[PDB]
C-alpha cells in the first residue's frame, strides 16, 4: 500500500482592487483571505506592529480565546477611505478610535496651546484648550471600560451610541500600555487614574519581574516573547512611570523603578542597549544601540532611578571587535559589534580584540548611504621592527566617551594610540612612539572578502567583489597616505555608493606604500623617539572629496587643537547630562552609555537630509545611514535636550524638512504630513533611487511634547516661533486625514500611495490563489472505505482537516475546514483531492493524505484511526 501526495508548495498570490471588493470578501466571512497593504501601512502608523489591540492573535492563542468563551471575529478590524467634502481620496483608516492616539491629541493640543500663550496669540491658546477638552471628554466617556476600570480603544460602529460614542470600548482583546496613555498625556479624570494605577500595579496584569509590558498576563495574545504582545520597551514604561506621577502615585513609580533597575538583564554590564525584555524573565531583545531604549533610560536616570573625567567611564560598552564579514550580523540581522562614531561621521572604529589586532584600530565600519557595512579587518595596523624583528608589546586598549585608547608597552619602545572624531567626515589618531634607539614602522591592512555571517558562521560562500561586481575596491598610494576608491552600487536594499565616495588615510609621517590587490603595506624609518597625526576620512560624494581636503590639510597642522575641542564637547556632554546627586555610580554609568549610545545614533547631514539628524540604530539592519523616523525623532530630542541640545533641535528639524507643503509634486492632499521615513536617498517617485523612503504613513505624534522639551531646557523663542507652524500644520493635517467619521477623534491610517492604490483610487488588496493537493494510492482501492488529510505545523500534533468516505462519497470537515476547503474523489483514478481557497499564514503545515480499508461505523476522524499514510506534502503560506 503506497499513498503518493502532490501539488504543495508556496502558495501564490493574485492583486486585486476595490473597496467595495473588499467589503464583498468581509462579507462573505473570508476577512482572514485578505492582506491590504493600506492596512499593514497603518499597523505602522500606531507604532506598534503586531499589538493585540490591532487584531493580532495567534493560531493556538485565538483557540483558547474561544475556550474561554470568545469568537474569533472579535479580532476583525475593518477599514474605510478617508474622502473630503469634494470627494477627493486623502488616504484611508482602521473603523477604530485608538485611545493612545486620542491621547497623544490631547496632548498635541494641550502643548500647543502653551506655545500660543509664549507666543502672544490667546484666541489660538483658547482654540487648543478647547479641542484638548473636548478629546479629554470623549477619552473618559467613550474609551474608559467601567467594569474592568481600564481604558481601550473602540470600534466605530455602523452607528454611535446613545451618548455619542463611536462605539463600546474593545475590552474582549485585552489590555494594553494604551490604557495608561491617557495618564501620561494628561487627559484622565483622577478617578480614571486611579482604577487604571491599581491594573498597573497588579502582580496578574503588568506588575512582572520586568513591569508594564505590552499586553497585560490576562491578555488572551499575550506572549512573554511577542515583541507587541508582552515585551517590555522602555519608553512605555517611562510613560507608565510619568502617568503614575502625575496623579499622585511617585512613590510606587520609584518602585517600580528600583524593580526595573535589579531585574532587566545587562543594564549594569558593558553590552549594547537594545530593544525590549521578557517580562517574566527579563531577558534582553533587538537591535543593539537603539536610541529610543537610551532615551529613555536617560530620562529614567534624571526622572526616577536613586540610590536605595571622561577617564572615569571605561568601556561602558565593548567597542572591540574583528570583523570577518561586511555583514557580520547577529541573529536579527544587526552589526554584532558596536564601532565609534562622532560627530555625525560617516565611518566608525573598533578596539583591537587581542594583540593579534593589536596596533591598530580594527573593522573600519562605513555608513553607505543607508546601511552600515565593514570595510575591512586590519587597517593601518601599526607594528615596530629592530634589525628585523619584530617587537613584542603589552597590550592595553579602552574606550571612553568620545575616545579610543590603545597603549603598547615593551622593554624599550612604548606606543600610546588616541583615536577622536576631528570634523563630520574625519577621524583624527595620535600615535606616539617612545624610543632611544631607531626602528623600522610598518602599517598594514587587507580589505575584506567574505560577505555575509549570521552569528558567526557564514551564510553562504559568497563574496564582496562575487556579490557586488560594482563595487570594484581599489586600494592606491597617495602623496601624504593612501585612499580607497569604490564603484557606484545601487544596490538598494544593502550597499549605495555614489561612484565617487573614497576612504582615505593621510598621515603627517612621509611613508612608502607598496599595494598588493586588496592588501597594502606602509614602511617608514625613525631614529628616536617620534610622533605622529594621521586621518581617515569616509568621504561618499565627489564634492565632499574635493570640500575635506582643506580641512585634512588643517587638521595635520592643527591637531592639538582637534583633540582638544572633542575632549571638551564630550566634558560639557557629562557635565550638562549627569544631573542626578541622588544616583548611584551604576546607575550613573547606565545614563553614560545612553549618551555615548544617542551621540553614536546621531549623523551629519547627507543626501536628500540637509540637517543633523539622530536614527534608531548605527548598527541596525534597517536603521542606518541617516534613516530617520518621526516617533523615535520625538523620544530622542526629548532626552537629548538635556545634554546635547543642538542636535536634539536639528534632529527634530530634519524631521519637518519634509513635512508636505502646499503644491506637492506627489501627495498635494497631504499638507501638513509627515513622512515616516526619510533617507540618503529619495523615493523614485520624488526622482531618486531610495527603496527606504516612506510616505505610506506617518507616527504617533508626540512632536509638540518634543519640542516643548527642547523650549523646558533653552527657553529659546524664536525656537517655539519656528516649530509652531509646523506642529499646527501636522495637527491639521491628522483632523483632515484621519478622521473618517469626522468627530474630532483620530484613527491610525495610511495615505493615498503607489502600494495602496491604483492610478485610479481604487484600495489594493491580495488574496492567495486556490492550491489544490492530491493523493495517489496505490494498493488497495479506498472508495468504499475512508481517505483523508491530516496537516502538522512544526512541533505540533497531526490534526484532522478533511475526510470522504463510503461509496456514497459523504465528508467530513475540521470546524477550520468549513467554507473554504473542499475534498473530493476520483473512483477510477485511485486519487482524493483536497482544494483550499482562501488559505491564509495559519495553514502553513505539512499536509498528509492518510487511508482505512477496514470497515468503520462512524465516519473516521482521528489519526489513530487510519491506517496508510502519505509520505507528506509542505504547503507554505506566507504574510
Ligand atoms: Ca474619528
Amino acid at each position: 500500500v503506497q499513498l503518493v501526495e502532490s501539488g504543495g508548495g508556496l502558495v501564490k498570490e493574485e492583486t486585486q482592487s476595490g473597496l467595495n471588493n473588499y467589503a464583498r470578501v468581509v462579507e462573505k466571512g473570508q476577512y482572514d483571505s485578505l492582506e491590504i497593504p493600506a492596512q499593514v501601512a497603518a499597523s505602522w502608523e500606531s507604532g506598534r506592529d503586531d499589538a493585540a489591540v490591532f487584531g493580532f492573535i495567534d493560531k493556538e492563542q485565538l483557540d483558547k480565546y474561544v475556550a474561554n468563551g470568545g469568537k474569533r471575529s472579535d479580532w476583525t478590524v475593518k477599514f474605510a477611505e478617508n474622502r473630503s467634502q469634494d470627494g477627493t481620496l486623502l488616504g484611508y483608516s482602521l473603523l477604530q478610535e485608538s485611545v493612545d492616539q486620542a491621547s497623544y491629541m490631547y496632548s498635541d493640543n494641550h502643548y500647543l496651546a502653551e506655545m500660543a500663550t509664549i507666543l502672544g496669540k490667546p484666541e489660538e491658546a483658547k482654540r487648543y484648550r478647547q479641542l484638548a477638552q473636548q478629546l479629554a471628554d470623549y477619552i473618559n466617556t467613550c474609551m474608559f471600560d467601567p467594569t474592568t476600570q481600564f481604558y481601550y480603544d473602540v470600534r466605530i460602529e455602523d452607528k454611535p451610541l446613545a451618548n455619542g460614542c463611536a462605539g463600546k470600548p474593545i475590552v474582549e482583546r485585552g489590555k494594553g500600555p494604551e490604557g495608561w496613555s491617557p495618564l501620561f498625556n494628561g487627559a484622565a479624570t483622577q478617578a480614571n487614574a486611579d482604577a487604571v494605577v491599581k491594573v498597573m500595579l497588579d502582580p496578574k496584569e503588568f506588575n512582572t519581574f520586568v513591569p508594564l509590558g505590552t499586553a497585560a498576563l490576562t491578555n488572551p495574545a499575550f506572549g512573554a516573547d511577542i515583541y507587541w504582545r508582552g515585551r517590555v520597551w522602555v519608553d512605555q514604561f517611562w510613560f507608565g512611570l510619568k502617568g503614575m506621577e502625575r496623579y499622585g502615585y511617585r512613590d510606587d513609580a520609584l518602585k517600580l523603578a528600583d524593580t526595573f533597575f535589579r531585574h532587566a538583564k545587562g543594564l549594569t554590564a558593558d553590552g549594547p542597549i537594545q530593544e525590549n525584555y521578557n517580562p517574566l524573565t527579563g531577558a534582553q531583545q533587538g537591535a543593539p544601540n537603539f536610541s529610543w531604549s537610551a532615551a529613555h533610560l536617560y530620562m529614567l536616570y534624571n526622572d526616577f532611578f536613586r540610590k536605595q573625567n571622561a577617564d572615569n567611564y571605561k568601556n561602558v560598552i565593548n567597542r572591540t571587535g574583528a570583523p570577518q564579514y561586511m555583514k557580520d550580523y547577529d541573529y536579527d540581522d544587526h552589526q554584532r559589534f558596536n564601532p565609534f562614531f562622532d560627530l555625525g561621521a560617516w565611518h566608525g572604529h573598533l578596539l583591537p580584540d587581542g594583540p593579534n589586532t593589536m596596533g591598530g584600530f580594527p573593522g573600519v565600519a562605513l555608513l553607505t548611504e543607508e546601511y552600515i557595512n565593514f570595510m575591512a579587518s586590519n587597517f593601518d595596523r601599526l607594528t615596530v621592527w629592530q634589525d628585523g624583528k619584530k617587537v613584542d608589546f603589552t597590550l592595553e586598549a579602552y574606550s571612553i566617551p568620545g575616545a579610543l585608547v590603545q597603549k603598547l608597552t615593551a622593554k624599550d619602545v612604548q606606543v600610546e594610540m588616541t583615536l577622536r572624531f576631528a570634523t563630520p567626515r574625519t577621524s583624527l589618531l595620535e600615535t606616539k612612539i617612545t624610543s632611544n634607539k631607531p626602528l623600522d614602522l610598518v602599517w598594514d591592512g587587507e580589505l575584506l572578502e567574505k560577505l555575509e555571517a549570521k552569528e558567526g558562521k557564514p551564510l553562504s560562500d559568497k563574496t564582496i567583489a562575487g556579490e557586488y561586481p560594482d563595487y570594484q575596491r581599489k586600494i592606491s598610494a597617495t602623496r601624504d597616505g593612501l585612499k580607497v576608491t569604490f564603484g557606484k552600487v545601487r544596490a538598494t536594499w544593502d550597499l549605495l555608493t555614489s561612484g565617487e565616495s573614497e576612504y582615505q588615510v593621510h598621515k603627517s609621517l612621509p611613508v612608502q606604500t607598496e599595494i598588493n590587490g586588496n592588501r597594502f603595506t606602509s614602511k617608514a624609518h625613525i631614529n628616536g623617539s617620534t610622533t605622529l597625526y594621521t586621518t581617515y576620512s569616509h568621504l561618499l560624494t565627489a564634492q565632499e572629496v574635493s570640500k575635506e581636503q582643506m580641512q585634512i590639510r588643517d587638521i595635520l597642522a592643527r591637531p592639538a587643537f582637534y583633540l582638544t575641542a572633542s575632549q571638551q564637547r564630550w566634558e560639557e556632554y557629562l557635565k550638562k547630562g549627569l544631573t542626578n546627586p541622588d544616583a548611584t555610580p551604576e546607575q550613573t554609568r547606565v545614563a553614560v552609555k545612553a549618551i555615548e549610545t544617542l551621540n553614536g545614533n546621531w549623523r551629519s547631514p547627507g543626501g536628500a537630509v540637509k540637517f543633523n539628524t539622530v536614527t534608531p540604530s548605527v548598527t541596525g539592519r534597517w536603521f542606518s545611514g541617516n534613516q530617520t523616523w518621526p516617533w523615535d525623532t520625538w523620544k530622542q530630542a526629548f532626552a537629548m535636550a538635556h545634554f546635547n541640545p543642538d542636535i536634539a533641535k536639528e534632529n527634530i528639524r530634519a524631521v519637518f524638512s519634509w513635512q508636505i507643503q502646499p503644491g506637492d509634486s506627489v501627495r498635494p492632499q497631504d499638507v501638513g504630513f509627515v513622512p515616516d521615513l526619510i533617507a540618503w536617498n529619495l523615493s523614485p517617485e520624488r526622482g531618486g533611487d531610495g527603496g527606504n523612503w516612506n510616505e505610506r504613513n506617518t507616527k504617533p505624534s508626540l512632536a509638540a511634547w518634543s519640542v516643548m522639551e527642547v523650549y523646558n531646557v533653552t527657553q529659546d523663542k524664536t525656537w517655539v516661533a519656528e516649530m509652531y507652524p509646523k506642529l499646527v500644520a501636522y495637527h491639521d493635517w491628522w483632523l483632515r486625514n484621519r478622521d473618517h467619521n469626522g468627530n474630532g477623534v483620530p484613527e491610525y491610517g495610511a495615505t493615498r500611495d503607489k502600494a495602496h492604490n491604483t492610478e485610479s483610487g481604487e484600495m489594493l488588496f491580495t488574496v492567495k490563489k486556490s492550491l489544490r493537493l492530491s493523493c495517489a494510492a496505490s494498493g488497495r482501492t479506498f472508495s468504499t472505505a475512508a481517505m483523508g488529510w491530516f496537516r502538522q505545523a512544526p512541533g505540533k500534533e497531526r490534526d484532522f482537516v478533511a475526510g470522504i468516505y463510503w461509496t456514497v462519497g459523504s465528508t467530513y470537515y475540521a470546524d477550520s475546514a468549513k467554507g473554504r476547503f473542499t475534498i473530493s474523489r476520483d473512483n477510477a483514478k485511485n486519487t482524493v483531492y483536497l482544494q483550499m481557497d482562501s488559505l491564509k499564514p495559519e495553514d502553513t503545515a505539512v499536509y498528509y493524505c492518510a487511508a482505512r480499508r477496514r470497515g468503520f461505523t462512524l465516519a473516521p476522524t482521528r489519526a489513530n484511526e487510519y491506517d496508510y499514510w502519505g509520505q507528506g506534502t509542505q504547503v507554505t503560506v506566507s504574510s
